């Protein structure tokens, strides 16, 4: 049957001691799976963590995200979100990592936008964007506000 959409989002880590990730091959094998699965989204990397924006059938988001925590690469993958939806923000891009090590807060965020075609109501109070920009902004444990 035809079931409504959903947006699951999660974030993990990586090997702080071992070498970098194959963020080219890592996302490639992912898109190939999510595409036919009907899933869509974007991945991120800051040299320590992985942020993924999954948007598709809830039944797929769970299993997928479950396949993720079963991976040996990262480690602390935790469900950041999971909200009901009726539309797809990323139309055409099944999976696409974002080596933030290349961009920055406003930079990386721009990346998403340029290929996100986000035309929803408003990315403002967007539950997903909350996390998305939080990873782009803080990338894990901030230190800008409240000094010593
Ligand atoms: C950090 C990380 C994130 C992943 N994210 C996804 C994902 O969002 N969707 C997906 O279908 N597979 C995902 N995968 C799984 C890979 O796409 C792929 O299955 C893996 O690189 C090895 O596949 P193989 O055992 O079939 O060779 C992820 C793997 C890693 C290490």
């Amino acid at each position: 049957g035809e079931f409504m959409l959903t947006t699951l989002i999660y974030r993990s880590q990586v090997h702080p001691d071992r070498p970098p990730v194959d963020l080219d091959a890592l996302v490639h094998r992912a898109s190939s799976k999510n595409l036919p699965l009907g899933i869509t989204g974007i991945l991120l990397f800051n040299g320590l963590q992985f942020f993924q924006v999954l948007e598709g059938t809830e039944e797929a988001l769970e299993s997928l995200f479950s396949e993720i925590q079963s991976d040996p690469r990262h480690r602390d993958v935790v469900e950041l979100m999971r909200d009901y939806s009726a539309y797809r923000r990323f139309h055409g891009t099944g999976m696409r990592i974002l080596d933030l090590r290349l961009f920055e807060t406003d930079g990386a965020l721009e990346e998403i936008l340029r290929f996100s075609t986000f035309g929803v109501t408003e990315p403002v109070n967007d539950r997903m964007f909350r996390l998305l920009s939080a990873f782009i902004a803080d990338g894990g444990r901030y230190c800008l506000p409240e000094p010593l």
